């Protein structure tokens, strides 16, 4: 299928929404990733599907940074079904798969953590909060580096944090605070790091259940512990344990996950 400058191929990976297929552009004779969504199914699956795509649209325009995925062009006629965004190339596989029994190695975590660091206090600097960091949405670009992306649930905010009440991103993702109330932005954001961060070196999630209710439960009252193989060295269950603190008032801020030992050393 021809598209403008752009021969579409096959279907290489999928968004939360739509599929992800290989572009040739014809003018620069390069490759790129082309998300394909179809409005009326984004309708059908109802800030609804449709909503969430055309948010990310707008703050993927904006931003410009290492650690976030490169929305390089969308092609989108009102009359159509039919929205393509196209974005720079990268890995066809994301930072980790979730579960696994080869989860990454202490001095790999930490290396794809320190982007995600990074990444994550550009966001914050830039007043948005993600709201759906896992690594299914922390690609791994040429470089090797991370590129966070799928902005679809995020929200921006005025001032200094986000104030914010609604429960939006990945159940297993989810801060204790917004499954009991007003919350900060950030500190949800940093909850998503602890979880995805013990997802990096353990392979599976701290708190799973097939049944959501039995999951949001455990996220709100299940002591963190864990397993005993792999062994970890102490400083990064120490970094775990204050980045999945139930209590968002004592958890761990990004400035002191900065200056953690094992960030540092
Ligand atoms: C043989 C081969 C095949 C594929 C690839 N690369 C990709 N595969 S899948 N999706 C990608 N990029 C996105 C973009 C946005 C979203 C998103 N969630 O918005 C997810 C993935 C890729 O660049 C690389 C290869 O050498
Ligand atoms: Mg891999």
């Amino acid at each position: 299928m021809q598209l403008n400058q752009y021969t579409l191929k096959d279907e290489i990976g999928k968004g939360s929404y739509g599929v992800v297929k290989l572009a040739y552009n014809e003018n620069d004779n390069t490759y790129y990733a082309m998300k394909v969504l179809s409005k009326k199914k984004l309708i059908r699956q109802a800030r609804g599907p449709i909503e969430q795509v055309y948010q990310e649209i707008a703050i993927l325009k904006k931003l410009d940074h290492p650690n976030v995925v490169k929305l390089v062009e969308v092609l989108d006629d009102p009359n159509e079904d039919h929205l393509y965004m196209v974005f720079e190339l990268v890995n066809q596989g994301p930072v980790m798969e979730v579960p696994t029994l080869k989860p990454l190695s202490e001095d790999q975590a930490r290396f794809y953590f320190q982007d995600l660091i990074k990444g994550i206090e550009y966001l914050h600097y830039q007043k948005i909060i993600h709201r759906d960091i896992k690594p299914s949405n922390l690609l791994v670009g040429e470089d090797g580096h991370i590129k966070i992306a799928d902005f679809g649930v995020s929200n921006e905010f005025k001032g200094s944090d986000a104030l914010l009440s609604n429960t939006v991103g990945t159940p297993a993702f989810m801060a204790p605070e917004s499954l009991s109330k007003i919350f900060s932005g950030k500190a949800l954001d940093v909850w998503a790091m602890g979880v995805t961060l013990y997802c990096f070196v353990f392979g599976q999630c701290p708190f799973m259940d097939e049944r959501i209710m039995c999951l949001h439960s455990k996220i709100k009252s299940q002591a963190l512990e864990f397993p005993d193989q792999p062994d970890i060295a102490e400083d990064l269950k120490d970094l775990i344990t204050r980045m999945l603190d139930k209590n968002p008032e004592s958890r761990i801020v990004v400035p002191e996950i900065k200056l953690h030992p094992w960030v540092t050393r």
